[PDB]
């Protein structure tokens, strides 16, 4: 699987864990040179885990579905967490022999943020943030967990999805940061950003529909091209056809 840990971990095998991480998606083809995922997937291939150990050894093992980034379940010891509302396959391949527990809230950031009274703009990530979810989510407990899933999906999927985001994280290394405006911004954008990638192979270039973002210092601006500086050499995985254009953006 797709190791990281804490234990040993600098800025730079920080990188090399999401580059690593990036590289056993599978894609369809290079959409403007970003790997665009398939929407269809052999179940065989369906899901990809990430080895995750903490400082002091704690080690789970978290569920990607390769179809879309998203984190889907994790194991701790041997009980395995799925979210509310999960893929069904997700439950007959993964995690074979623990005892299977569904979490009540979904897991999409509007559920998470809920259940955690407590949006992810006043909750600190970081490499040591990270490390502490991870024994926070190990011990499981559910006042506990879903702020730790909030740090948990941004330090490794946004920040596999987001170049913009795999630097901030990369930077904080000994401290803990708070996303800026433009880390949430990318975040809430995913998709919106994928679909309009992906329809701009059709009009040589231009969006369809424009996609707005906001500075770290709160200026809202809009991307409207392939050629702006987040298509540019930021985005780094899209979302496949079928999720990114059913949803109008
Ligand atoms: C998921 O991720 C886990 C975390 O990395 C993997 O488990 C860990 O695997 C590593 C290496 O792959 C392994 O590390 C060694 O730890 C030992 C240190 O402790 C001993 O120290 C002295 C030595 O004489 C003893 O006297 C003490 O009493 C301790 O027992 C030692 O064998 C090595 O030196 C390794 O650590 C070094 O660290 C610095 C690096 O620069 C070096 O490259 C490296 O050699 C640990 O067993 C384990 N760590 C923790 C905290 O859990 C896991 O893969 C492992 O699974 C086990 C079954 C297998 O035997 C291997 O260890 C490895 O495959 C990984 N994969 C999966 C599928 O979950």
């Amino acid at each position: 699987d797709v190791n990281f840990d804490l234990s040993t971990a600098t800025a730079k095998t920080y990188t090399k864990f999401i580059e690593d991480f990036r590289a056993t998606l599978p894609f369809s083809h290079k959409v403007y040179d970003i790997p665009l995922l398939y929407s269809t997937i052999s179940d065989s291939r369906r899901f990809i885990l990430l080895n995750l150990t903490s400082y002091a050894y704690e080690t789970i093992s978290v569920a990607i579905d390769v179809t879309n980034v998203y984190v889907v379940a994790y194991r701790t010891r041997d009980v395995s967490y799925f979210f509310k509302e999960s893929p069904p396959e997700a439950y007959n391949i993964l995690f074979k022999g623990t005892r299977k527990i569904t979490l009540p809230y979904t897991g999409n950031y509007e559920n998470l943020q809920t259940a955690a009274h407590k949006i992810r703009e006043n909750i600190d990530l970081g490499l040591p943030a990270l490390s502490s979810a991870i024994t926070t989510l190990f011990y499981y407990n559910a006042q506990s967990a879903p702020s730790a899933l909030l740090v948990l999906i941004q330090t490794t999927a946004e920040a596999a999805r987001f170049k913009y985001i795999e630097r901030h994280v990369a930077k904080y290394v000994a401290t803990n940061f708070k996303p800026n405006l433009a880390i949430i911004s990318l975040e809430n954008q995913w998709s919106a950003l994928s679909k309009q990638i992906f329809l701009a192979q059709n009009q040589g270039g231009k969006f369809r529909n424009p996609v707005d973002l906001i500075k770290p210092t709160g200026q809202r601006f809009q991307v409207t091209n392939v050629d702006s500086d987040v298509v540019k050499g930021n985005i780094k995985l899209l979302l496949n056809s079928r999720a990114s254009t059913a949803d109008e953006n």
